[PDB]
């Protein structure tokens, strides 16, 4: 059984009002996409619009204004690179594509934008759906409730992996993604549930794809801010991977590469 | 489903026994003692005789020099943390026991000292019996091949249940721990699989106890060296845990008390 896909995140946020122009922002992306290759990262994604907690939606022009110098400028310096890019919209995911990335992840599981799909299916490449508790990539993160969240979850992503189907992408070139965190729930029970349960997605015939990456839900009793859940991202990411995770999605590359090489062991037998 | 109890390492072992300093200072060892309490180690586990790689053997009397001075120091300044000892010296756990230890944790499983089980059954403290691949502690790190590790190991520890019990320790006081890399083979396989199939020593009717703590089969692909074996140990460590580890034992509390604390929270049902 293999080695889990490492997915490491490239996030291009301009927030820092000072007097360097956007070239700054893509030098510090380059550093940042060497420094993750460095950690052993197989992927680079580039994600140009944030949809962590209390984020906010930008114009596809301020997302391709931002990833695409990031994209040239990696696929130029670091062509060995293989590029994802984090979008629900298919004007960017098609200029990324033409640029050379070979993954899309749509948070939206191809519902924010009906043309996504097509834009996938003309390529060759994959596409990552993944489970959202809402159509909207930016809802608020409502303590939303569930009966029995594996089954919600089973029953929307083979609904979206039809239609993505249906739109001409085939079978082998689809990735799913259960959601974790407040994509699922403010409460922290149905992400651990997810992640107990994981293996009962491989029924999906797909790969699987992981993002605990010190989201909410890894807050634990001493309700822990992003910064101190490193810990609880390598225990998640680790049992993600031992329960059928094929990709995982991190900040953290060398210390999430190293615990989930630690999980795949532990799945080999003699 | 109860939390793993946090067993943290606090070694006196002195840095050149020979060349250098015949002890630790005591009150180092007590600062140390400290951070691990407010780390949220539950146990601290005082250590006179290290058994890693290329560790030495030390008389009872040595022993003794070194870790009565501490335990009379921890007693003094924190009478309110869980003391346990690791020894296999029947005189050495008698007078631990004395100080107030309420654990003696054996990496021979008493067979090292054959004074060791009556000692404890005269006490109220608990008994860790560890699986080694030889009873002297300080064996080489031999290559030893299995057919079937879990099946040995399994049947091991359920014959030192029985001697144990045969010397009048009551089963609710036993805790067994498979052993972890080189007391088990420095083929990692090996330590690997005791992990994937921990569940399994459930049957034997005992608390659970490991150790991955930077041991040499968390040396991966990289051969990373102890200092490059956090991840991995948390992540070994959270596994256990999600197969059913009781204690976990560990010199980096914080990190892997707050890993070990997803694992718990993906073991709870609904
Ligand atoms: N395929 C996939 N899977 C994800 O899990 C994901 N997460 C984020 C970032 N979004 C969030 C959402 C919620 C939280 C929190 O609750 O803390 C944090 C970050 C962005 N792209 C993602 N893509
Ligand atoms: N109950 C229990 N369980 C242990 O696993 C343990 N380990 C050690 C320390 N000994 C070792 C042995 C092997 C290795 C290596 O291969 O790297 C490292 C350290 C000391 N007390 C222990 N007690």
């Amino acid at each position: 059984m293999a080695k889990v896909k490492i997915v490491g995140i490239l996030n291009v946020t301009p927030n820092s009002f000072h007097d360097g122009g956007r070239f700054v922002e893509t030098d510090k992306a380059v550093v940042r996409a060497r420094e993750l290759l460095s950690q052993g990262a197989d992927i680079i994604e580039i994600g140009g619009e944030s949809t962590g907690p209390g984020s906010n939606t930008i114009t596809a022009d301020e997302e391709l204004a931002r990833i695409v110098p990031v994209i040239r400028a990696i696929r130029s310096s670091l062509p060995d690179a293989n590029i994802a890019v984090d979008t629900y919209k298919a004007e960017v995911a098609r200029k990324a594509l033409e640029l050379g990335a070979t993954m899309i992840n749509d948070v939206s599981a191809g519902r924010a934008d009906p043309k996504l799909f097509g834009v996938v299916a003309r390529s060759n490449a994959q596409i990552v759906l993944m489970y959202s508790k809402d159509t909207d990539p930016h809802t608020s993160f409502d303590e939303r409730q569930y009966v029995d969240v594996v089954r919600t979850v089973y029953d929307f992503l083979a609904e979206r992996k039809k239609a993505a189907m249906s739109a001409g992408i085939p079978a082998d070139r689809i990735i799913l993604d259960t959601g974790l965190g407040g994509f699922v729930s403010s409460d922290p029970q149905y992400s651990f549930q997810l992640l107990a349960h994981l293996s009962d997605f491989q029924d999906l015939g797909c790969k699987l794809f992981l993002s605990p990456s010190r989201k909410s839900f890894l807050a634990g009793n001493e309700l822990l801010k992003t910064a101190d859940r490193l810990p609880g991202t390598i225990a998640a990411s680790a049992i993600a991977v031992l329960h059928g995770a094929d990709y995982i999605r991190t900040h953290d590359v060398l210390e999430v590469r190293r615990g989930c090489e630690i999980a795949t062991a532990i799945n080999q037998p003699p």
